[PDB]
């Protein structure tokens, strides 16, 4: 369950952090780390600008860690010996799941080392905690004299770039108080910019260290007692020249420096004895809550239950996917990818009676992800915004480990899409807000007092923590947690959403995975969620330009830079919805089918010339970030082609499912009529042409006058309608997508194509001021992984995804050493303009590497077709966990973005992970966890009746010698088989002979044969079954 | 009229700075050094953003010196010493007018080791010479082999803010060329900011070593090659484990990295001897130019010669105040605080036959002034802008030292008072514009193709070293200064003058000492 590293000073760098989770009532914090020196870079509180550590990237922390990291100092009789300070002597790492410990064996001064970190959980005050140990492995008693702490300490107030630029004269604002007290503070003495809440600088950094005994002991916070003239924090002349006992009665610099805090003691160590020190560093917002904190006596116990709670706290979030197999190295790197995903998406939690909340979330960011600024919140409930795309992915399987949540994902994914088919890119935190005369009927049993303040408080938006926060500190300690459920339950949800930056042509793709996998839990409640009118429409911002109007010409020749009219900006603060009666009424629900059809006609006529691909007029590339100048080339993809051909798909067998009356609003059923006009009327001409060029002006024409109309308001009217004929709509537009699909495999290869980019060689200017094209000219790109990733979704034969799977395996896109898929061919032979990537060297980054994300895509689609031999064969050989550590470079338990090929110029970095870990490939792994454990569709219906059954698909290689097998099913619910023989047991070569359940009651029962029905396939789905018993081919031989 | 400092490791820390000055026909550039270690922190040319060695605040630059600063490493029969990095050893420091030497005598080892720094000048290239020496002691021959070099250079391109936030991430850009020639060549692969000009980056940073005899040597770019998995930089661990030989023969890394610049040479010192290595770091702007520069051979009396010539140019800048008393610090205290307000407020000169133009003259910044921005001009006649109040105090008494000046600074700073009292903060630079007849007449004795290149730049608004270095590439290495005097007294000066920020209500009150002093 831990990974351990020896002689981490030796081997390649590494850049890694912990989870900084202070449970549901803790502050977390954030701290990351490197396997160099004391192995501590950066620490701190919130966002930038509030570390109590100086935050560096990669490269500079790892050349400053052995100076501005943790310094611990020792003296045995005269001469000064530093821990680890030289790789020479033995030392060893041990990476927890929430926790990291390190120590050396020093054999020749006769002393050991050992070194725990980890985040105080559960408390009111963040903090750090840091144990030192030291024994003595000597034969004689010794006289040591220890010292021990930070030699950087960044005063609360000073900003990362003042400290960055201008420290020299930041120095003026520093000091340090509190010494006679044993508790320093750090913080500036006024507020460095020039504006209003002077003198308000009341938060600050403190340090508090104690034996076992629980005294505390006298700072120092110059370092000029320890270093004297050495300002390279190199030796400790200080200390050597002069005893400990004498530094402690010197006069200290307590301003115009830049503060430390040094902890010593003495004593006399006897053979086998040992000496422990405990530590806190943290940052408060007020002295009022530190001295508070500080006002019962802390020692040894508290700290060891600390640390024990802050273990069983990740060993029980972790708990929902615990498995046994053949190795243990699996089952790790399962509970990793869990924590991983749970990190980056949010845990989801039944908050109150009908809320459901997210919590743990954040903006992620590290020392190899230097470009991003992350953020916390320090409080109760700690949650935080993100992307749409990431968090879209990361709640994919939601459902599956948290029955309760229903229908929440989808209805919140599908309530940001606008009317023009584009989305906004920020997810903000959720909040809530409380009405007058709810929260005046509310507050009956308090003082008025403290009535007037918590109704004040309530009515204004607020997020949990805060109103616990407010809740503390208006009742003092002696509060009760019915008045906070009650006001919970009864605050009402606010909506959420921010613009971002643009618009991609991407993220509306990752929704039929999530209706799929909703699907496949509640088989019966499909007609339900289709004829559900709750869903909303966010209110579109920026309008996209014409396209006459988006074409600008260069000396280059022509192009399409500009993309949106800055003369229709909206304002992002009035409203997040969209209200009938041209923005005057009330607000506008739409039902899931009418979103679908939406989605599915805006994604049409969207085409482009040759009708092959689509454009990406947003102004940003595809799921590919790196290639940011292809939209300026008139680019289109072909993987957004098999996602509408796979939804258009869907929608024609709903609708031929279920039949009755469906409802759209006039400027939809308009537009409807217009695009089945315009199919039925070019249909021939389709078929027989090459380049197409009134199918696209006609359509174009279409999609302008719909989304113009429909960007100023819509009116409340709505036109009915029936199946049939959207059917047959559906129907053509799927033929259309068919017949153009088709044309591209033709023109492109032996492989599917992922991009396009056309150049048009004649333009006509016209009278208005816009430009009309006359011709494209298409041109050629390097294959794409992607390609026929997205191609492997769509319902074909198995033998052409057979013959697929071949041509891929042959091509270039397989790396011959590593066996492992890249990302694309050569881009070395293609336009300079294409964007970042074409600035990389070939083996590093987004160009020609090992993505992880990508080939954990392909697998997943492998498994899915059916190829279970391939599948197997291939993820023996490219799974982390399976991988060699010592050419990893990392842990085998944590993922990384991308692996360095066998393009990289440099031979002895091909194969190492890079960026950490966080990728996207955690909730691919989960979805491939899943579908081979317990089989694509565990619960069918047929007449109105639940089915359960098991098609489990386990390679040879992870069946233990005793044929034993368990599995976490619905995170409560555990499975154990029972595998008679060493051999693949794919679907169709074994059969179930029976199962037993379970109850939690203590009864029990046994069902012959494989399938359950009824009751019990009931009780299976609402949590009542403890664990079950599963038989295949009977007992297990030899 | 040296300054002598002995053990300056265990002394109080202070900041200074090279004066920065290449003379008339000279690219000047900026160094800071502190009292630590081999004493340079960071230099290089024009503003920041453009630096060889980056940018350290004082604090930074105190902790960081011993590291990122020049090493120099030798090896005496298996046991790797280090130079200038163990203050218990002797060691001592000069301050020169225009110049910084080091030495230190270490008698364990019983070999002596001497550095100096100091700014080529009169030359079309700015870069920093350095010349390092290394005397045996001993009494019997000994194997030395040495290694010196400087263990970061920023490729050219890459901005200070683009470091100190997303270094990590700034690697990608990064690559060296050329080390075949034995002149590596550092710049990005293309632009960092996502606008035009792509692949358009030409300039870079270059590095050249020679002995006496004049031949170049092959540099170290990839610095695992020294210190392994040691990545603090503080154990030469590469260098301990092979010979010098087996590392110049091992294949260095070009792309990904953070390059620097290391070389290396093997003798065999007799008792007396003494070994010199010469480098010049520097930056220019295309690669032709690099190559026309080296186009003939440098050797050592090429070196003394340039320093002879450096000190002579501060020497004879700073000989208009020269004095005689009881205590020789005066008048060198004298000499020094001459230096500085020609250095801060821009020294006269005669130009052409009827204008008056100032030179050196630069936006200050320093190592404990990191709030500023400085910029420097990097082209001949040196100049550069500055603030109402200390231009306007810095030339109180220049018309005592130069007499020609006449009333040029009483009417120039006083049309620079508006209306209403108030004065802009901002003193540009001067520029001179020429009109159309007078610049078809003046351009009568030169080919129409040159004209008419000369006539559309000369027309537009320009600055002297701009119409030289025009000059000089129109007309290759064979033109006449006489067009050149002659552009220059036709020229039309052109008025000055930047609002900048606001108001102050005592900038009006430094012209009555102007005037008195007339
Ligand atoms: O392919 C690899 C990955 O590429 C990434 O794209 C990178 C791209 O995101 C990056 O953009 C840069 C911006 O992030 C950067 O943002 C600037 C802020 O940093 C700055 O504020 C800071 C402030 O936070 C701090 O406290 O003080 C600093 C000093 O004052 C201050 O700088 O504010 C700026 C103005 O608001 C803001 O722009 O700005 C850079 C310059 O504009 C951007 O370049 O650029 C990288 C290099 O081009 C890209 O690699 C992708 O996002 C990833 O997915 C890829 O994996
Ligand atoms: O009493 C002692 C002395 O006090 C001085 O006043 C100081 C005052 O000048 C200073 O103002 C600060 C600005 O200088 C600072 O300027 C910012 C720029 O630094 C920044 O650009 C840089 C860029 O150059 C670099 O390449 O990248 C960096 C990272 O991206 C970037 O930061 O741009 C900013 C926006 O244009 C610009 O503001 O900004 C600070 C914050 O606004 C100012 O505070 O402040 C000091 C502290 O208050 C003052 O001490 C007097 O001038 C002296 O006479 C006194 O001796």
């Amino acid at each position: 369950e831990t990974f351990v590293m020896d002689d981490y000073g030796k081997k390649s760098t590494f850049a890694s952090f912990l989870p900084g989770i202070a449970g549901i009532r803790g502050i977390p914090i954030w701290c990351y780390y490197v396997n160099r020196g004391q192995c501590v870079v950066s620490f701190g509180v919130d966002n930038k600008d509030h570390a109590i550590m100086e935050f560096y990237p990669a490269h500079q922390a790892y050349q400053n860690v052995k100076t501005t990291g943790f310094r611990t100092f020792l003296k045995k009789n005269g001469t000064v010996f530093e821990p680890f300070s030289d790789e020479n002597i033995t030392h060893r790492m041990q990476i927890h799941m929430n926790g990291l410990a390190i120590e050396e064996q020093n054999r020749s001064s006769g002393m050991d080392t050992k070194v725990v970190y980890y985040t105080l959980p559960g408390e009111n005050v963040g903090a750090l905690v840091r144990v030192v140990s030291v024994t003595n492995q000597s034969g004689e008693p010794i006289e040591l004299e220890l010292i021990d702490g930070m030699p950087a300490v960044i005063p609360y107030g000073v900003s990362m770039d003042s400290m960055k630029n201008m420290g020299q004269t930041a120095k003026a604002w520093m000091q340090v108080e509190d010494l006679s007290e044993g508790l320093p503070y750090y913080r500036v003495r006024a507020s460095m910019d020039d504006t209003a809440a002077v003198r308000r600088i009341d938060g600050g950094n403190f340090s508090a260290c104690c034996e076992a005994d629980g005294r505390r002991l006298q700072p120092i916070v110059d370092p000029s007692l320890i270093f004297s003239y050495d300002l390279s924090l190199k030796r400790p002349v200080g200390f050597e020249e002069r005893p400990l006992k004498e530094l402690l009665l010197e006069e200290q610099m307590t301003q115009n420096l830049l503060p430390c805090s040094f902890y010593g003691i003495t004593r006399t160590l006897a053979p086998g004895g040992s000496v422990t020190l405990y530590e806190l560093i943290g940052q408060v917002e007020n002295k009022q809550l530190l001295k508070e904190y500080f006002a019962e006596k802390k020692d040894a116990a508290y700290f060891e239950a600390k640390k024990r709670e802050a273990d069983e706290l990740a060993e029980a979030l972790t708990d929902g996917i615990r498995t046994r197999t053949a190795s243990a190295a699996f089952d790790a790197y399962c509970r990793y990818t869990y924590m991983d995903n749970v990190l980056r998406g949010g845990y989801p939690m039944q908050l109150g009676n009908n809320k459901i909340f997210y919590v743990y979330s954040r903006k992620h960011g590290d020392l190899e992800r230097d470009y991003n600024y992350f953020s916390m919140l320090p409080e109760f409930y700690s949650q935080g915004n993100g992307n749409f795309r990431d968090v879209n992915q990361n709640r994919r399987c939601d459902t599956f480990f948290a029955p309760f949540v229903g229908r929440k994902n989808i209805q919140e994914f599908y309530s940001l899409i606008q009317l023009d088919g584009y989305n906004p890119l920020g997810v903000e935190k959720l909040t809530y807000r409380l009405s007058k005369e709810r929260a005046k009927k509310l507050l009956t049993d308090v003082k008025e007092e403290q009535r007037s303040a918590l109704i004040d408080f309530a009515t204004k938006p607020f997020t949990p923590g805060a109103l616990c926060r407010k809740f503390g500190e208006v009742f003092g300690d002696t509060w009760d947690e019915t008045l906070f459920i009650r006001v919970i339950d009864f605050a009402e949800e606010m909506v959420n959403g921010s613009f971002g930056e643009g618009y991609w042509s991407d993220h509306w793709t990752y929704n039929l995975d999530l209706i799929l996998d909703y699907l496949s839990v509640f088989p019966e409640q499909e007609k339900e969620m289709l004829y559900e009118e709750v869903y909303t429409t966010f209110l579109s911002r920026i309008n996209v330009n014409r396209r006459f109007r988006r074409y600008v010409e260069t000396e280059n020749g022509l192009r399409q830079y500009r993309a949106l009219n800055e003369a229709s900006r909206r304002a992002d603060l009035g409203e997040k919805l969209v209200r009938t009666e041209y923005g005057s009424g009330d607000v506008l629900t739409m039902t899931l089918m009418e979103k679908l059809i939406l989605l599915g006609a805006v994604k049409f006529a969207t085409l482009d010339a040759y009708g092959m691909g689509i454009e990406m007029e947003g102004g940003k590339p595809g799921w590919y970030d790196a290639l940011n100048g292809m939209p300026g080339l008139f680019g289109s993809s072909m993987a957004e082609t098999y996602e509408l051909a796979r939804m258009l798909s869907y929608t024609i067998e709903a609708l031929k499912q279920y039949p009755g009356e469906v409802a759209l609003i006039e400027e939809l059923g308009c537009f409807l009529d217009e695009l089945n006009l315009i199919t039925r009327l070019e249909h021939d001409n389709i078929m027989r042409d090459e380049e197409l060029l009134s199918f696209w002006n006609r359509i174009n024409d279409a999609k302008e006058i719909y989304r113009d109309k429909t960007y100023q308001g819509v009116s409340g009217k709505k036109m009915v309608y029936h199946t049939e004929q959207l059917a047959a709509i559906l129907e053509g537009f799927l033929e259309i997508v068919t017949c153009g699909i088709k044309k591209a495999r033709r023109i492109s290869g032996e492989i599917c194509p992922t991009y396009f980019t056309y150049e048009v060689p004649e333009y006509e200017k016209l009278k208005d001021g816009g430009i009309r094209p006359l011709k494209f000219v298409p041109q050629n790109m390097p294959y794409f992984l992607e390609g026929p990733v997205r191609y492997l979704k769509l319902p074909v034969e198995q033998g052409e995804k057979r013959a697929l799977y071949e041509a891929v395996k042959e091509s270039d896109l397989y790396d011959g050493e590593l066996s492992m898929y890249k990302v694309n061919a050569s881009l070395a032979d293609s336009s300079f303009e294409l964007g970042r990537a074409r600035a990389f060297t070939p083996g590093w980054l987004e160009n020609e590497s090992i993505w992880l994300h990508m080939e954990y895509k392909y697998l997943l689609e492998l498994l899915r077709s059916g190829l279970y031999e391939e599948f197997f064969a291939d993820f023996k050989k490219a799974a982390i966990p399976f991988q060699n550590p010592e050419i990893y470079g990392r842990s085998i338990y944590e993922n990384s973005s991308f692996i360095a090929s066998s393009r990289n110029p440099n031979p002895s970095c091909r194969g190492r992970g890079f960026v950490a870990r966080l990728s996207g490939s955690t909730i691919e792994f989960i979805s491939m966890w899943k579908e081979m454990m317990f089989g694509a569709h565990p619960f069918r219906t047929e007449q109105e009746e639940l089915v359960f059954s098991l098609a489990p698909a386990i390679p040879a290689y992870l069946i233990p010698e005793d044929g034993r097998l368990s599995a976490a099913f619905m995170s409560k619910t555990t499975v154990c088989y029972e595998f008679g023989g060493h051999r693949d047991y794919v679907p169709g070569t074994y059969r179930i002979r029976h199962m037993v359940f379970f109850y939690e009651n203590g009864s029990q029962a046994t069902v012959e044969g494989e399938k359950v029905s009824g009751k019990l396939a009931e009780d299976i789905r609402a949590g009542r079954v403890r664990k079950m018993e599963v038989a295949v081919d009977l007992e297990h031989h030899h």
